[PDB]
């Protein structure tokens, strides 16, 4: 059995719904209480288990409200979820790396004790919008051991990427003239090494702020790659591969 399975088993139309089955509720991390990042939501099942733990980061001028939409519906299948704020909206991905991996000790140390009881502190998944998901590729190769990490129409200026290890889903959008994928999105995949579980999918017909607006192929794929990734969950394996959306890519089967 695989002790980390929640939920019932996956379908296209319950991946797709605005949200899971499972009821969320929300605990704020104030700007002074929260170290190392600027604060945020968190959103968290109200069902008592453990869960895998998830950090959101929003992109150059955002705040946690561009990538709230995804928090929650990602915690409404069964995940503790930080959407930060960042010390300043003008932070580089580099630093968002270090708000990122700051709000992942924040859920597990500093958080109350119906948030901190519902976490597995040894299943974490990191993503981000834009330069948040440069800082998701930067903290991905400096840690190892998280369980899942997802760019989402990434931006940063290093695009040698192949000392990640953990498994990622690069999410780009075809018409993107701010991360164009071209010299963003594609050399990012193209770099994360042949041997690891990754995979690209590039949205057809969407611009670079399709993650900030709540949709469908978006939160399917988030969901999928953290089910597979955070919980070991293979009875998701299906969606990833081989897949579906104008291109993706993938080291399927994993
Ligand atoms: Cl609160």
């Amino acid at each position: 059995a695989n002790p980390y399975e929640r939920g019932p088993n996956p379908t296209d139309a319950l991946l797709e719904a605005r949200s899971g089955p499972f009821s969320v509720s929300e605990e704020r991390a104030s700007r002074f209480g929260a170290d190392g990042f600027g604060g945020g939501t968190i959103y968290y099942p109200r069902e008592n288990n453990t869960y895998g733990a998830v950090a959101i980061s929003p992109g150059y001028t955002g705040t946690q409200a561009s990538v709230a939409w995804l928090g929650e519906r990602i915690a409404s299948h069964g995940f503790v979820v930080i959407t930060i704020d960042t010390n300043t909206t003008l932070d580089q991905p580099d630093s968002r790396a270090r708000q990122l991996n700051a709000a992942l000790d924040y859920m597990i140390n500093d958080a109350s004790s119906a948030v901190r009881s519902r976490i597995d502190s040894s299943r974490l998944a990191v993503m981000g919008h834009s330069m948040g998901g440069g800082g998701t590729l930067r903290l991905a190769s400096q840690r190892p051991d998280l369980k899942a990490a997802i760019p989402l129409t990434p931006w940063h200026l290093n695009k040698n990427w192949s000392s990640v290890r953990v498994p990622t889903l690069i999410i780009g959008a075809d018409l993107d003239t701010i991360a164009p994928v071209l010299t963003h999105a594609r050399p990012f995949y193209n770099s994360l090494p042949t041997s690891i579980s990754k995979a690209y999918l590039e949205l057809d017909g969407a611009t670079h702020f399709a993650p900030n607006i709540p949709n469908k192929i978006i939160g399917k794929y988030s969901v999928a790659w953290l089910k597979r990734f955070v919980d070991n969950d293979t009875r998701y394996t299906q969606f990833l591969c081989p897949g579906p959306v104008e291109e993706y890519r993938s080291t399927c089967p994993f």
